[PDB]
């Protein structure tokens, strides 16, 4: 019956994928070979064309993503050939390098061997390949609280963080047949960081804020035609709000709004002064300004929303249903200033897609 | 069967209402009289206590409302005795006066006779008792575009607006047995308006912006225990964002953000400058400052969210399920700065409640 779910998903994917690539006449024969392959082996292997397009379809189907306009230009790196942790490590190093591209970020996905019997070949522990550590001890909070549990896990494995507010977490992943994951410290030369300054508030640098250049989500599962690629790290460029309105602003993150209000010279005493709102705007202006100044790719929420409007228009022209999660698509600042706020979206799940999966820690 | 829906709703309402008022032992007898009344008359008449509490329950059940903490302090005016348009007019005039309360706004509802056979005794055309007219002709747009259709309707009835950007629409309602609605010009002495100034940007007054003091929604239907009060205008005080981030900001409303950016001395050329976001903050600061300065009640979105958190806490303590519409509860500026953004809400509809109903114009 496991050979039935896989067979059904495969038929749906191959038909759709080959339609879009204009290879509709080759569906019948390809479906034949797959049918035999599932019978004989219990699974099937995607061609590079299928895998590449499947990854692109998956991004296109990500309801929560505002940046889906450029789904078809995704850079897909096929690494189903890896067998050693050294190979996984170097593939992850390479992903960071090519995606970063000296600041001109290339949306990229590196695809590792898929689950077999639901048995993972490679199991990545990082939420993102580049992320800051977090510590909580004796009322003392350091770094990114979102990373507290992974950090403690890494420190259980012999790693020790310097306990700055911006410790780079090591890459940590487990190979099939190993009981523990291994960890590799990130070469700093691969990691671009952006110091946060303000275009006209000189004192903003006193906050000593910074963030990393490329968000590379590495703990989600890519599903393509019944095949579960549990290890397939992917990246885009940041939307400024992710950093300015969430990462550095949330009380359960870096919680910097009070300090921003201070350096911009406004009181943080009264709700009616809207000091949090003002601090959010200046901080988000600072983030955008800082990334542009260092020549690292970034998009503001207005421009991103305009691009998403075009994605909507493109979907209609192509005859494809549009799906989306309104609650995630709206930016966390001035959402009513975007068209997204003023329309509704069908939150139906279409495959191929990227999914949450259980963590091996916590 | 119409006597069945009514009977079922009545049983559910009376039981619940009398539980909450601690009059549980009187349910059986009250349900008896109602049962006979429905048999004999085809409907039933609420006691003043039931009507008052039903209106309060309805507010408490309004999923989209962030101000529900004060549901139990609602001022309920029972006007089921009205029979003439002069009486309706004076009741509406009175509502404006008492709710305004010289600026110290009292949340108030005036309840008119309910539908009979679904036949309306009184039919209010206004969306709000106080609202600005809107005009669209020859590429010339004046006033509030949201009011374009009602304004044209009023001008079909012999009314003529001065075509300022802030023409007060007349009260317009239709009595049962009349073919046309009547209209009465609002006495200016009853209407408080607030000129919009900025606490430290003196040039802000050049925009000549203003808004009315009290939002009195007058086109929704109150449903209590099977009884349809189609005419029951109600009001609270404004949350600043309604005016600053929507009414004066929406492109399909007053569309003032470009002009705000000008008077606050920032460029409106680049999305990356976040000029819309900055303009929104200053405009919303101006609104709050202006209402406080004139001694007209208003609440900022942070304070309102804190109050709503208490409503959530109060609901749990009372053993009542909480319902809400996340998409409407989140404020249109800095929503992620409120707790509302970071939790989910069950959007189930509980009666008593306030409902949309079809308009007699358009
Ligand atoms: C090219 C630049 C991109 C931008 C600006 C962008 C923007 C965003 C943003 C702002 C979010 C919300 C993140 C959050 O609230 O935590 C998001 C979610 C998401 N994006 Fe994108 N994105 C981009 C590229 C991509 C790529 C390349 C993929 C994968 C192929 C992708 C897949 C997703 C997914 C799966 C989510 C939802 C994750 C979740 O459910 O938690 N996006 N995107
Ligand atoms: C006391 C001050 C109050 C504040 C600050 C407040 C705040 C709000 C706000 C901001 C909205 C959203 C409006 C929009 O987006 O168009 C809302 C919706 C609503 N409020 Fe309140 N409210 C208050 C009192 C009341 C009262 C007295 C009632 C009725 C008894 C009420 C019932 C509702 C209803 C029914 C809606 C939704 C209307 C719709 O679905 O379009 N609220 N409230
Ligand atoms: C832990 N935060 C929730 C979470 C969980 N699991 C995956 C997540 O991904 C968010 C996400 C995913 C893809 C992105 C692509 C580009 C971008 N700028 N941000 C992006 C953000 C977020
Ligand atoms: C036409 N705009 C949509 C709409 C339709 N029908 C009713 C509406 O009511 C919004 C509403 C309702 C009650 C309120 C009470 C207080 C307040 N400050 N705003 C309030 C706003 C809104
Ligand atoms: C599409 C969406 O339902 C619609 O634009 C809503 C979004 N949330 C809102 N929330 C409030 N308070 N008021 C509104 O008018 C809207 N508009
Ligand atoms: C409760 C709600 O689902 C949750 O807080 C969501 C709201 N919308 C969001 N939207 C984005 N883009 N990112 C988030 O983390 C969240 N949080
Ligand atoms: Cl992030
Ligand atoms: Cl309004």
């Amino acid at each position: 019956e496991e050979k039935e779910i896989l067979w059904n998903e495969a038929k749906a994917f191959i038909a759709a994928c080959y339609q879009e690539l204009g290879k509709a006449a080759e569906v019948k024969d390809r479906l034949a070979d797959i049918k035999s392959e599932i019978d004989l082996t219990g699974s099937y292997v995607h061609t590079k064309e299928e895998l590449e397009h499947g990854a692109k379809m998956a991004w296109r189907n990500s309801n929560r993503c505002i940046g889906r306009l450029f789904w078809n230009s995704l850079n897909v790196i096929d690494r189903r050939d890896v067998r050693t942790k050294e190979e996984v490590r170097d593939a992850l190093f390479h992903h960071i390098e090519t995606a970063t591209n000296n600041g001109k970020i290339r949306p990229t996905i590196t695809i590792f061997p898929p689950e077999e019997k639901g048995e993972k070949q490679v199991e990545i522990w990082n939420h993102q390949l580049i992320r800051y550590a977090g510590y909580e001890s004796d009322g003392e909070r350091i770094g990114d609280p979102a990373s507290c549990s992974l950090t403690a896990a890494c420190e259980e494995l012999g790693w020790r963080g310097e306990r700055t507010d911006f410790d780079l977490l090591p890459l940590i992943f487990r190979m099939k047949g190993d009981e523990q994951p291994v960890w590799y410290e990130l070469p700093r030369s691969l990691v671009i960081e952006v110091p946060i300054t303000h275009p006209d508030i000189e004192a903003f640098s006193d906050l000593e804020l910074k963030w990393y250049g490329v968000p590379i989500i590495s703990d989600m599962k890519l599903e393509v035609g019944g095949i579960h690629y549990n290890a397939a790290p992917f990246n885009g460029w940041y939307m400024g709000t992710e950093i300015g309105a969430r990462n550095l602003a949330d009380e359960k993150r870096y919680d910097k709004l009070k300090k921003v209000a201070s350096v911009i010279g406004i009181a943080a005493d009264y709700n009616t002064d809207l000091w949090k709102d003002q601090a959010l705007v200046e901080l988000n202006k600072a983030v955008l300004h800082s990334y542009k100044k260092q020549g690292v790719s970034i998009v503001d929420h207005h421009t991103a929303a305009s691009q998403f409007k075009r994605f909507e228009e493109q979907a209609e022209e192509a005859g494809r249903k549009l799906t989306g999660d309104w609650t995630w698509l709206i930016p966390p600042i001035s959402p009513a200033a975007t068209h997204i706020f003023h329309r509704s979206y069908d939150n139906s799940i279409v495959k191929p897609n990227y999914f949450y999966q259980d963590k091996p820690y916590e």
